[PDB]
């Protein structure tokens, strides 16, 4: 029980003090290790409730009881007199230095939860290597460090959102009382660029600053794990080289899919290209109808585009369909056009992209619907979303032995280790698991302080609250509508719903019964909140407080009990009454 | 046990039914009194746990055992044939409107809690009246049905500021690439107050109307209660009258102090006279320092004004003061300026109101500091927001038998009870309650369901949420750091905290490091989440989901294990790890 948590905990930390609060000869080492800076995990016996029994078993690795007690990579070091011998005769350094491997760790892959790993483990002083690198789109855009959140990804996408919406904030000034001519207001695309590109290098500096001041070694290099131990690396220069590791964590991500139909690598672009493009893409074709699709669809909308989606069959696949439709509707009442049930057959150029006076080209887009029917029409600028997809070499992960599924996405355990003992997975790329950023940093840390500073927590992938950042913002938090009544049957599922129309859209003038909020519940079971959704202004924000509270396993009750706070538009989870199964109107 | 909670439930409700789901007989019953357009309480005795128990104890009212009984005002009413006898008779019309008072209750007040309570109370068929007076301004400003919030507060209050926040949402649209000429931009106090007023009109028609709806009787006159039974109504002709009620519900609120100073009536105003004021106030002095005194000076300031703001101590008494110290200094640094330890002594006209031309008049403010030097500056417009008092008769509260309190405030039970029995209060006159709008509903509407419809749930009055919004908004729920500190002891509070910066304000250019977050926490208690405090945009919206929560009994490992939604402003409370103990910057 504890000495099987020992003995790992022992087995895996490159650099560890068993110690207690209240112990001079403690702190003597403590202070020592600050002052050479070795880096090193701490555990304060004293605030374990198992600390004596640990005390115990760790003579199995030491032959002593008392603390404290150094360890480095499995090895008892010693006690503090053997520590100050060691310091005081310049021989510290190579002892807790010496290693087996060039690194404790090497993490493949520098994005949200690789950068999340590799610096958590560097604080216990795992000696640790980051690898990133990105490979090019087909148009030849590439980027720098911090992966698809930072780059090409929730960041530049929330500030062109944001963008967008200040278009509204524009048109309300006015009936606020503000004068401005808006007949002459327009907006520039290139300049709205600069300044998200300028944000993102910021961000590729700060964790290139990081990672220097936790001691991280960052290579700029494409890695491939070659077995259990090595990592082979392609530099700038195409110079390959060979490091070991002890541990691995695979945080390798995903790109995007192009539809495999003529013209759409040569003449379409994807997300990956879409952020720093130096063009406003003019009239606009959205193929794809994910979360990444409707959000670009509606900022270029906001921003003046011409916009059509193109939709092959339902919104928002695996999102609650009654609120996919809502967000659908309102991007259509407000300037998204739609083209449904229908696919692409080929991509034809009809002008090439102007690169010196920055302008679109022109392209041909061949389709049909599912009545046979045929599309054909011309846009500037074709956008593929339909799915991101791992990058993995399956024979090469094979022949290491790390299993992938169907989709070559990595089987893990429930803390995130592969078929391969000493090789993890994290992010996008661990089947099963929801791929959004702070599930990917808060699998990345806590699985660098389980292997090196002896935690036992694991990451819970359950109830992971979302925000779909369309038009109008769609927040949620557990099941479904319909994932709840299949699970627990129409008979024992209670839905409470409400329209809303936020303060701030009165004087405004938009519109009553729009805004729209429900929460899924079980009545066999206290009337347990399964499934929280909010379609409205902010809904991020909205959503958030109350993922924690479903984690705990809030109730109506829980949710009645509480008082709002007036005026916000939250405050209408706290007075919901209205059931589906009454057919009482939610306006 | 139960037998006292059925003693009460049938001496209390106006038309009740005791019911099971499954009883033909009860559905006939049912049918009846609809199509009769009988509204009446029922308890569906199959659906509560002592549901057998109940049905003995009827027995003791109604000589018989079995469902359905009709109860109307303490009497057993009959069985279904009864009922029925009653209904082919023409009889029953009569049975159910029989009663000893005018009224089953009688609201005297028509604000939050006033028509929360006399609306609910209508839904289970209790003839109800509702009295509404609104006592002119010293200036002569009187409005409409619906409280403080609605005509003079909450609802008001954050559309001024609203449209405040558009200011910057202007300046930020041009680094977003929206061009537009703030050479040329200005702001238009009367189209702002004219559209405001136009919302406000839309919810006193609103309230007119839902009384209608509910058969509610509104009387817009003022009430005294003259003995427990009795209130004396005096209508616009002056026509005085009684009405009598078998319960009373107080719910009078409260309205604005003036400083006793000379001229403080004659020439200055309040939040009173400001929602609908015709002019611009222009150079403003607002003395106080409540988060009415500072959401007003935020805004005003926000508006193009020239805004003083005149502190005899500290800001937002009674909040957590590192936070209130935080949001003054942002208005400071964003054009809000402060006198500080500084109080009024008299109020001299300079210019009287224009009121044909609409602009104000001038006045000469004298004042001193505590270290005895003196204050004298000319102001346009000078605000009072010194705090707010009941206006109860006490002498005639004592001679109905009403305890009131130092302060002039009810004194109840945690039911609401006076100490006249059939007498409550609710709302911002209940003593030691918050003020709040949503408390003031909850209060009233449980209530009437506990008169009038057999329930037992109270209204809970911990831990509720608030926002003031000023400028940079703060949200709060549960205690300050230093009532913690307090009530704990310094050694058993961890503070947990951070700066952060919303990402709509990094391509805007705004501060790094303004805003901000703490969770104080109980170390002896599983590090319990005693507070929650925000200083940041939609700080309201942030707020609300954690007051679940916290109601929960939330614990830092609640915030921990959740994982955030990104990107958000309120994702940083899943991550927090600073504690103030540690010495660690925050930013
Ligand atoms: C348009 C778009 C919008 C999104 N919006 C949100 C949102 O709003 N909220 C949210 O939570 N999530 C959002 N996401 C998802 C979020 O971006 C991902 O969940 C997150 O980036 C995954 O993190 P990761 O560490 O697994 O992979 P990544 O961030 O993709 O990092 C993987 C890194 O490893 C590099 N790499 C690949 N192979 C190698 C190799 N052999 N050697 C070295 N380096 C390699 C990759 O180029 C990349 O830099 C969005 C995604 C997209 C495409
Ligand atoms: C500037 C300001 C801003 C505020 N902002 C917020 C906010 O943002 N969020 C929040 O939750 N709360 C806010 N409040 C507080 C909120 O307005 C009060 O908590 C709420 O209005 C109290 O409700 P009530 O029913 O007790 O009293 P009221 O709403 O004041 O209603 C009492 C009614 O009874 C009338 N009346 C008085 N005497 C008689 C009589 N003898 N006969 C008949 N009628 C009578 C009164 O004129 C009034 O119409 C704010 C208050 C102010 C002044």
């Amino acid at each position: 029980g504890t000495s099987q948590w020992l003995r790992k905990t022992v087995d895996s930390a490159a650099v560890i003090l068993f110690s207690k609060t209240t112990c001079p000869y403690c702190k003597k080492v403590k202070d020592v290790l600050a002052e050479a800076k070795i880096k090193h995990a701490t555990i304060e016996l004293d605030q374990l409730s198992n600390g004596s029994a640990i005390q115990k078993c760790l003579a199995s690795f030491s032959k002593i009881e008392t603390v404290p007690q150094m360890f480095v990579r499995g090895k008892f070091i010693g006690d503090s007199q053997t520590v100050l011998k060691y310091y005081s005769n310049d021989e510290l350094a190579g002892i807790v230095n010496e290693s087996k491997y060039d690194y404790d760790l090497i993490v493949i892959g520098g994005g949200s939860g690789g950068l999340a790993a590799g610096k958590e483990a560097a604080k216990y002083g795992a000696k640790t290597a980051v690898l990133d690198y990105v490979e090019p789109t087909p148009i030849g855009t590439t980027w720098g460090l911090g992966g698809t959140c930072v780059n090409v990804g929730c960041i530049p996408k929330k500030l062109m959102h944001q963008a967008g919406l200040l278009s509204h904030a524009l048109e309300d000034a006015e009936h606020f009382g503000w004068s401005l001519d808006r007949s002459k207001i327009s907006h520039n695309w290139s300049t709205m660029v600069e300044g998200v590109q300028s944000h993102i290098g910021s961000l590729n500096w700060g964790y290139k600053v990081a990672l220097r001041d936790n001691q991280v070694t960052y290579l700029n290099a494409k890695g491939r794990l070659i077995s259990p131990h090595e990592v082979q690396i392609t530099d700038k220069n195409q110079k390959v080289s060979t490091i070991t590791g002890n541990k691995i964590i695979l945080a390798t991500g995903e790109r995007p899919k192009y539809p495999e139909i003529p013209g759409a690598v040569e003449y379409g672009i994807t997300s990956d290209d879409l952020f720093s493009l130096p063009y406003f893409p003019g009239k606009t074709l959205v193929i794809g109808a994910s979360y990444v699709a409707l959000e670009c669809a509606g900022f270029l909308a906001s921003l003046g585009g011409d916009v059509t989606v193109m939709v092959r069959s339902i919104l928002l696949r695996g999102f609650d369909q009654q609120m996919a439709e809502k967000v659908g509707d309102y991007m259509e009442n407000h300037g998204v056009k739609f083209a449904k049930l229908c696919v692409p057959d080929e991509i034809k150029q009809l002008k090439v992209v102007d690169t010196e006076n920055n302008k679109p080209g022109l392209l041909l887009v061949k389709g049909h619907y599912t009545d046979g029917k045929k599309f054909e029409e011309e846009f500037e600028t074709v956008i593929f979303a339909v799915g991101r997809e791992p990058q993995l070499s399956k024979v090469l992960c094979e022949t290491v032995g790390v299993k992938l599924d169907k989709n070559g996405r990595v089987v893990c355990t429930d803390d995130e280790q592969t078929t391969v003992s000493n090789v993890y997975a994290i992010g996008d790329i661990n089947a099963g698991k929801p791929q959004l950023t702070p599930v990917a940093i808060q699998a990345g840390r806590y699985l660098a302080r389980r292997l090196f500073a002896g935690a036992t927590e694991l990451t819970d992938y359950s109830n992971v609250a979302t925000t779909v950042f369309t038009p109008l913002e769609y927040g949620a938090c557990g099941l479904s509508e319909e994932d709840a009544i299949e699970k627990y049957g129409d008979k024992d599922i209670e839905v409470y719903h409400s329209n809303f129309k936020p303060l701030e859209w009165t004087v405004a003038h938009r519109e009553d019964n729009v805004c729209y909020m429900k929460l899924v519940c079980r009545k066999s079971d206290n009337m347990r909140v399964l499934g929280l959704h909010v379609l409205g202004p902010n809904a991020g924000e909205i959503t958030q407080g109350y993922a924690v509270a479903i984690k705990m396993g809030a109730t109506k009750a829980d949710f009645d009990r509480t008082i709002g706070i007036h005026p916000t538009c939250s405050e209408t989870f706290t007075t919901l009454h209205v059931t589906k199964k009454s057919g009482v109107s939610p306006i």
